[PDB]
């Protein structure tokens, strides 16, 4: 309440009022998802081209499945009904053919910490990758950064951590569905800034006797453990309690390294500070779950020079990646399967 | 200390070691300052074209000044020594002509809070603006964000706030000089993240009896008060103690509003949250100094639509701005003098 500071309130009132001007913008979000174009159609020959399958596996499965009930997807082109198999169609075929799902080879939840200085987009990528469907992946993305991941949609992760909810509530009330059926998101908000700020205090008041850095693991990860193969944690750079919760609940650090000689140094400085961050956990008497790290490149002088530099710092934990649709989409795909293979590499080995 | 988490330490050690690969990059910073090109040369006719001056004012001052000692700057082109007046030359002329400096009309330190979601660049702009030299501005930029402003150079602001230093130490040890002689910077670091995190705690231990939100004002602003006309505060979005210190020590909120319909909403959400932030100060028993706000545009569908929207929310506190050198440089200049005029407008009125 004073004069023009009593006017910041004025701009605020008008800002929230124009935020209602937003329904006109929600339809713009679909303009961004229309570019994703994901309702891939699969011709029986393509499916037969997939891993562990063949023109004869597809046909036997299709016939067999068709017979006990199952109804595959079809399109009516011209006057003929061609088969257009969906991701679930292909996924069920692998199940009919009895190929083991990822959840049949690996004990529940592998947690990944993504270094922010894109994530849901990676999660979507891993789920719908041709040579990866056989795994039937279940991925959840936890948003502990007051901004981006919540973009993919039709109670924040911070709130849920404090509300101390049970698996049934998390499953049916907090965890929200993304545009891709296999990937789920627990959203973030600006308002998480206030929680991140008064964390320990709020912890002591609502979660008595619980360690302030085991709360991500305790109240979410562990309660949704049998539900997801991969769990990606998205946080800001700046934050520390929320950033520390991610470092204590994750198994693998995933560090994306920018080509710009400008950003390459930011990342380098960031990475140079993680040890001190782990020590704060150690001081609280909590063991970090970290057991593996991976770093890659993206995106002319800088790029070409940065890639050869990352090898120096990441050593054996470095990867590759990026005319536009044909070429790039492909380059991207190759990256995804690269990331998956590395996780598999560092995991059950 | 465990296994591959005991390997994050490994990457860190190698990262800091490649950060020494940096002297090779410091010379790259000048590649960015060589584009600024600031050692403007002034021909006597140009100077005569400036405000409150004329071919006869310049000549009388030059002659007069030259006579009692003063030595103006000159260049040796071909075989003739033309006059190339510097910013100080023009500044001293106005002083000889007895035109009042900004520090002669306004009581010391007007503090500005810049909303981050560029600052030093604005400070440099205001200082060296042709029609603004007559003011002989003294500007300081406080960095309370773990990143950007420190870019312009040849003890962080966070540390100085805790060290509780006196004006002589701040003047001669913490405040560093920018590339432009009139603008000074108090740098930030990644390490401010740890301080921002354990603020109240650290405050209570090192600054007993001092209010945790009056520390920016108390330990820096007030001790450098007679030294600067404008003081810009640069902070992150995320931070809260450091962000609250800025809101309690500033007179004017300067909000730059992005054209992208994507970012325009981020800003809108941000602005919609300032009131709650002021209340936290109110709760600590501290009165915010905020007394004026200003918002502008920058940078095709979004832009053209956003500008007409900003008028709706900012009302009377909105401004204008942005082939490339001629046209743009000009457009930029016009913006700067626009910003100055608005500050003057909201100030002594
Ligand atoms: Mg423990
Ligand atoms: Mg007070």
């Amino acid at each position: 309440m004073k004069r023009d500071y009593g006017g910041v309130g004025t701009i605020a009132l008008r800002a929230s009022a124009l935020l209602k001007a937003m329904s006109q913008d929600i339809e713009d979000q679909r303009k961004e998802f229309n570019q994703t174009e994901y309702y891939q159609t699969f011709t029986r020959n393509a499916v037969a081209k997939l891993p562990k399958l063949s023109r004869r596996i597809v046909d036997q499965a299709i016939k067999e499945m068709e017979e006990d009930g199952y109804q595959f997807n079809k399109k009516q082109v011209g006057n003929v009904e061609q088969y257009a198999l969906t991701i679930q169609n292909v996924i069920d075929i692998y199940a009919h053919r009895k190929i083991p799902k990822y959840r049949d080879i690996h004990k529940s939840p592998y947690v990944i910490f993504v270094v922010n200085l894109s994530t849901v987009t990676l999660a979507h990528a891993l789920r719908v990758h041709q040579d990866l469907l056989r795994h039937d992946l279940r991925i959840l993305v936890i948003d502990l950064d007051p901004q981006a991941s919540s973009t993919m949609f039709l109670e924040t992760a911070a709130q849920a951590m404090l509300n101390n909810l049970d698996a049934e509530t998390l499953r049916k009330e907090v965890i929200r569905p993304t545009i891709v059926p296999g990937v789920d998101v627990i959203p973030a908000s600006i308002d998480d800034g206030f929680v991140a700020s008064q964390w320990r205090e709020l912890v002591e008041e609502h979660l008595p006797g619980q360690n302030q850095y085991e709360i991500l693991r305790r109240n979410i990860i562990d309660r949704v453990a049998d539900d997801y193969d991969f769990i990606f944690i998205d946080t800001g750079p700046h934050l520390d309690p929320f950033l520390l919760n991610g470092l204590a609940a994750s198994d693998l650090l995933l560090t994306p390294t920018p080509p710009a000689q400008v950003d390459f140094h930011s990342t380098l400085k960031y990475l140079t500070r993680l040890p001190e961050m782990l020590e704060q956990l150690e001081e609280e008497g909590v063991e970090p779950r970290l057991s593996a790290s991976i770093g890659f490149m993206s995106k002319k002088r800088d790029h070409e020079t940065s890639h050869s530099l990352a090898r120096e710092v990441y050593a054996s934990n470095i990867l590759d990646s990026s005319e536009a649709l044909k070429k790039a989409r492909t380059e991207a795909e190759r990256f995804t399967k690269a990331v998956f293979d590395r996780i598999e590499f560092v995991r059950g080995e």
